[PDB]
Formats: C-alpha cells, sequence, structure tokens
C-alpha cells in the first residue's frame, strides 16, 4: 500500500532540495507527500515537483526572532551566523506543525532538527530523523560517546574517533578545534548543537540518511547498534531534472569552451569567505590558466563581488572568468560538458552532483563537520578528488595551493588526476548503476513499511 510521507526538512536549500528529490522519487512509488516549507520559499520549488498530484506544498509561515531578519526564511537569506536564531524560529513553527500533522494525519513524518517525535507519537505518526548529511558525520560527532563525555570533550579527543568508529582519517588541529567549540554553541532555543541532534537521534522512532550500502553503509551499522533503532538509506538521492531548462546565458557562456576545460567553483548556498581567502581562491584559479566559472558571494564586509576582487583581476581574466554571485542551476551547470572541474565546499548535495558527474572533484571543505568529514571521504576513502591544503592551525589555504589541485586533477598525465578521474568513474558508474538507487528505494520502503505496521 502507498504511504503519507510528511516533509519537514530544515529551512535550507541543501535540505529542501535532497528532500524534494526523494519526495520525487517516493511519489514515482505512488507515496503522497505533504511537503511543509517556508511560504515565500514555496515558489522556488516548484520547478522540481514531477508530481503535483501527489506532492503538496503546505506553507509554514516563518516565525520572528528577535535578530532574524524580515521575512527570512532560509539559511540563504540569513548570515552563517544567524541560522541558530533560523533554528528559533523552526522550533516556533510547532503550533503550525501540530495542526497540519492533525489535518493532514501523515502515517511517517521525515523530519531535520526539531526533536516533534512527542507530537508524533500523541498522533500516532511515527518520527523519521531523515539527514542528508552524511552519516559519517554524525557518527563521528553526535554517537553516544560523544555526548556522554558532555563538556569534557577536547580538541584532542575529536582528533580521534569515537568508541568503535568504523572508519579512520584523520582531521587538522583547527578542525578538531573548531568541532570541539561548535558543538557547544547554542542552535536555536537555547539548546547547544550537538545537543540538539542528539535529541533528535535518542527520540525518534528512526533515522534514515541519504546514501547507500556501498558508501554510507558502516557509518548507518555504527549509528544502528549505537542508537538501537532502524537507520535506513534511502539510496543517494540521485538529482531529479527540474522542469526549467538551463539558462540561456550560461548555457550560451559555458558553450564557448572546450569540452572539459572549464573550472566550476561553488561554495553552496549559505556561507561567505572571508576576503583574504576570496582573494586566494580566485587568485588561484587565475594562475591555472584554465576558464573557470566561481559561483561566490562577496566576502565578509563586502556586499558585491566587484568590490572585492583582486586588483586588475577581471582586466586579466577578461572573458575565461566569471565570478558571479547569484544563485544558479548548478546541477545543469555541473553536466555540462564544457565543465572539466568542481572545486566544491564538499556540502553533501554538492558531492552527490559533482559524483554523478564527469567534472574531475576537486576538495575545499569550508569549516563545518560536514564540509571536513565528506572531504575526507572523498579525498581519503574513495579517493575521487584532490583536497586543496590548509594550515593545520590557522585552516587557511594560499592561492598555489589551489592552483596545484587543480592543475593536479586538469592534467591527463598527472598519474594523482588519472587515479582521482578512474576512481570518480567507479563511483559514479556505481551510484548510477541502473538498480542501485532503485534496489535502495526498494529496501527504504519496505522499511517504512515496516515502521507504520
Ligand atoms: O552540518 C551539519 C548538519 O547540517 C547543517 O547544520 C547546520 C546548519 O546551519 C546547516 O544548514 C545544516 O546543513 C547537521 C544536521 C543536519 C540535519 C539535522 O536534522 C541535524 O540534526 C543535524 O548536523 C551536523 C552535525 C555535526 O556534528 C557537524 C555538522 O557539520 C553538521
Ligand atoms: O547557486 C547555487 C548554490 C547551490 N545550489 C544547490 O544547492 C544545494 C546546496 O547544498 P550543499 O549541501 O552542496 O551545500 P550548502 O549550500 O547546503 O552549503 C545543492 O543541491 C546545489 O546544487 C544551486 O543549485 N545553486
Amino acid at each position: 500500500s502507498s504511504l503519507h510521507i510528511a516533509m519537514f526538512p530544515w529551512f535550507a536549500m541543501g535540505h529542501l532540495i535532497p528532500y524534494l528529490h526523494l519526495s520525487n522519487k517516493l511519489a514515482k512509488r505512488g507515496h503522497k507527500i505533504s511537503f511543509f516549507t517556508p511560504k515565500k520559499t514555496q515558489t522556488k520549488l516548484e520547478q522540481f515537483n514531477l508530481y503535483p498530484n501527489l506532492i503538496t506544498f503546505y506553507p509554514l509561515n516563518v516565525p520572528h526572532v528577535d535578530g532574524l531578519p524580515f521575512g527570512a526564511e532560509t539559511t540563504s537569506d540569513v548570515a552563517i551566523s544567524l541560522g541558530p536564531i533560523l533554528m528559533t524560529a523552526m522550533d516556533q513553527t510547532q503550533n503550525q506543525i501540530e495542526l497540519l500533522l492533525t489535518q493532514l494525519k501523515p502515517q511517517i513524518i521525515f523530519f531535520d532538527f526539531v526533536f516533534l517525535p512527542k507530537i508524533t507519537q500523541r498522533l500516532g505518526i511515527k518520527s523519521f530523523l531523515y539527514f542528508i548529511i552524511n552519516p559519517a558525520t554524525i557518527s563521528y560527532t553526535t554517537s553516544p560517546p560523544r555526548m556522554f563525555e558532555a563538556e569534557n570533550l577536547t580538541e584532542v579527543d575529536l582528533m580521534k574517533p569515537p568508541k568503535g568508529y568504523p572508519t579512520s582519517f584523520n582531521l587538522q588541529s583547527h578542525e578538531a578545534k573548531h568541532l570541539a567549540s561548535t558543538r557547544k554553541i547554542e542552535f536555536g532555543s537555547g539548546i547547544p548543537f550537538s545537543v540538539r541532534s542528539y535529541n533528535c537521534l535518542s527520540l525518534t522512532d528512526a533515522i534514515g540518511f541519504k546514501g547507500c550500502r556501498e558508501i554510507e553503509g558502516p557509518y548507518v551499522d555504527y549509528l544502528q547498534e549505537q542508537f538501537g533503532k532502524p537507520v535506513l538509506l534511502s539510496g543517494p538521492v540521485l538529482p531529479e531534472q527540474s522542469k526549467t531548462a538551463l539558462d540561456e546565458k550560461w548555457g550560451s557562456w559555458l558553450g564557448g569552451f572546450k569540452d572539459g576545460s572549464l573550472v566550476y567553483c561553488a561554495l553552496g548556498s549559505e556561507l561567505k569567505l572571508k576576503q583574504d581567502q576570496f582573494h586566494e581562491l580566485l587568485l588561484g584559479l587565475e594562475l591555472t590558466g584554465f576558464p573557470f566559472l566561481a559561483i561566490l558571494k562577496p566576502p565578509v564586509g563586502f556586499e558585491t563581488i566587484e568590490d572585492a576582487l583582486p586588483e586588475g583581476f577581471k582586466e586579466r581574466v577578461k572573458e575565461k572568468g566569471i565570478v558571479h554571485s547569484g544563485w544558479i542551476q548548478q546541477q545543469l551547470i555541473l553536466e555540462h560538458p564544457s565543465v572539466g572541474c568542481f572545486v566544491t565546499h564538499c556540502g553533501a548535495g554538492s558531492i552527490t552532483e559533482g559524483l554523478v558527474n564527469n567534472c574531475q572533484m576537486v576538495l575545499l571543505p569550508q569549516l563545518n563537520g560536514d564540509y571536513i568529514i565528506n572531504a575526507r571521504i572523498m579525498g581519503r576513502h574513495l579517493k575521487v578528488g584532490v583536497e586543496v591544503k590548509k594550515g593545520e592551525e590557522d585552516g587557511l589555504f594560499t592561492k598555489e595551493s589551489v592552483y596545484e589541485a587543480v592543475k593536479i586533477v586538469m592534467d591527463d598525465e598527472n598519474e594523482i588526476g588519472r587515479e582521482v578521474r578512474s576512481n570518480h568513474t567507479k563511483v559514479r558508474n556505481l551510484l548510477l548503476r541502473h538498480d542501485l538507487e532503485s534496489s535502495c528505494l526498494d529496501t527504504f520502503c519496505e522499511k517504512l513499511q515496516e515502521l507504520v505496521s
């Protein structure tokens, strides 16, 4: 039988988009989806609704919280430092979520962050904490062994995996420092960030992750052993086709470059670089001599790209490079044959989009546990990309380190570049295998049926 699933993702494009990708896959299997979305954001989500008779948007009014800029709905509308206030606003949607669940009566609700399971169990609804970040990240930072150390969890503690963690990778000091401090910072309604997610893991009926057994398997198994409840895999949430074609201005411009020659650089929809690293990144792209498209917000303190560019940059780069601040159709650009290289911040969505395409992967993780852990998995486990070197303590890169990573992967004769191309091809062939996502979804849906039995 078909399930009625409500979707309540976090107010971030990187969550709304894969939740919608998955919603389309579920609706293709006949499941009815009630998709909760901030009101104004719905208009930008319609392009992805491929089953409007089965996927219905229900608007949420993102409530005022002091400090939240007026009208803000998504982390793409606020500075990164304001995310915790937006999380308070998500928390404050509880009354309109309660009303929506009582009138719609879904069997399951997929959610982020809102540690909701008390409400759903009162209503006879199953709660499903559905992560679109890597289970390797949640396992590394939010498994019980981490939380029981409470505020005795040090940067040195975070340099090693929690007890029983299934794999090995190295963090730099500044990354472990980042994880040790930001973990404690309130993220909505006075709740420390890692405590919030731990509460969700603890209180939810079941957990799910974007991913497949071949890659995410060991972490989902670890989390299932740790939290003693089902930890499902949706499949890798392969991007679905939008109803909107590639913007002709980008299509025309990209079409003027030789196949595989262009370096696409984008650091997601939330973050702003500081100026010095904005400069180093752009000068590093320039040093390669390849054409490039860099999708970047103006750096901290600046309101336009033009004002922040290194001196003489436009005049030197001429028509071979564009630095652009607006939202673009990233998935469609990564499919364009001109793109030979993706310099990515290693956001989980961007990783999948790179993996399913042909672009060589250059890993520029920004300071966020999921970006960093994605970068280590991609660079050291799957070995599908080359990571730009950062200072051990300062977390900064040089323009030369950017240059060298792009040069390595774009050089047909470079053995490391050939290696990551070959490994990327192996991973792409897995993710796109004719039965991989479908068999993941088969299992996913069977386990969801078990959840509501
Ligand atoms: O990056 C992280 C992340 O996602 C990010 O959390 C921070 C927000 O600002 C971003 O928009 C969001 O993508 C989440 C998260 C996402 C969805 C959830 O339901 C949830 O409980 C946690 O956990 C994390 C835990 C870490 O130890 C480290 C991280 O780096 C993240
Ligand atoms: O200008 C942009 C920036 C981002 N994205 C999409 O937004 C999502 C960003 O998610 P990700 O996890 O990569 O990073 P985040 O933006 O959450 O930091 C991905 O699907 C990108 O394709 C896009 O289409 N256009």
